[PDB]
């Protein structure tokens, strides 16, 4: 019912909230007193993930460890594929039998390209053509991870905490997994762009017409 | 670009141009313009059901059969969990697992947790039998001894993946229903075949009101709140 936020100062409030406010309620609790976001920031981890405009701030709150923090940010890029679907993916990262297609969650959407991939407890990384499911994250094919009841998230440490390629790396994290760190599959994509594009497509995939409905 | 036939309570019929992305609540403002809700109607199957307001009605149109109608009518009901979440459902007709009420329904990890006592129709027969029954996430069950939810006294009646929970308003008359609040857990992939129809009693409206909440909050969770927040 108290969630403590942080401000990228390093400012900090608590406020009072009803275990049915979702983030942008949170969001509009804080602006009162759109590209407002709350970001789940683990220190611990080096991963962090903006929160859903329509995710129960109670839920991700009972997901969190000791030293996670919210962090209160503006994100300016929050449904840019949603503005404009068409050209979005670079072509052929997507394949099918648009947007209709991502919001319906019966579809099955392929997306492929070539990743940098962190084996599990060691800091050794090894590119991978990978493969992303409804049905899981797969390496061109050998089932990587399960997307029940998990989360993609950005890595903020990346080069000096698991050694990473390059800095636009990502994650697939279980919600079980909250202190645990050897346990985590380690993504890295080229750029900026090609990072986005793979987030965007999980949550797509996970989240589906909730997103829709958010940019309405 | 494609024709729909919408039927209205005054007994009128017009044919409306829906595009493919169209949700039912922009079908009904689009009905406004000229508290709403689209229905499902299956006269043959004797079931309907009122379409939640982000179903894209090109596709519960496609897997319709021929003498199915859309309807238009008004329901001033549709979110009567979401308004009183903590005094909506009888006493322990609702319970949870994996445990170490708004947030488990809306928490797709939950494993919610749904019991009472409802009249069971045979598949394909017009015989029905009183049973304990017993609503999770990976099917419905009902109890093979007493009230038992042992997972050894559960017997598997219906998978719900790709299903929508219906209400019966043939009833009485075309299954020989023991009470007038039936409801139906239909298989998307039926037209014509009542044979694989999944039909229930409840023994009042309250209780059949409830069952169906609690089915279509497994089904959609979050999005119904969505919805309800419009």
């Amino acid at each position: 019912q108290d969630v403590k936020v942080f401000s990228e100062d390093g400012t900090s409030k608590v406020v009072e909230i009803l275990a049915d406010m979702t983030a942008r309620d949170l969001c509009q609790l804080l602006v009162y007193k759109n590209s407002w976001t709350l970001v789940e920031h683990h220190p611990h981890l080096g991963l962090e993930r903006c929160l859903e405009d329509h995710e129960l701030v109670v839920q991700v709150e009972s997901t969190m460890a000791s030293e996670s923090k919210f962090l209160f940010r503006k994100n300016y890029a929050k449904y840019e594929f949603f503005k404009n679907p068409m050209n979005f993916f670079p072509e052929q990262m997507v394949t099918w039998s648009l947007l209709q297609n991502f919001l319906n969650s019966s579809s099955s959407p392929e997306i492929q390209g070539f990743l940098h991939v962190k084996e599990l407890g060691k800091k050794s990384w090894k590119k991978l053509y990978v493969c992303l499911r409804r049905s899981g994250l797969y390496c061109s094919l050998q089932l990587l991870a399960d997307l029940e009841d998990s989360n993609i998230f950005s890595l903020i440490a990346g080069r000096k905490q698991y050694n990473a390629p390059t800095d636009h790396g990502l994650c697939i994290k279980p919600n079980k997994v909250r202190n645990e760190t050897k346990e985590l599959r380690l993504l890295c994509a080229e750029d900026e762009q090609t990072r986005t594009s793979w987030m965007t497509a999980f949550r797509l995939l996970k989240y589906g017409m909730l997103l829709y409905q958010n940019y309405r």
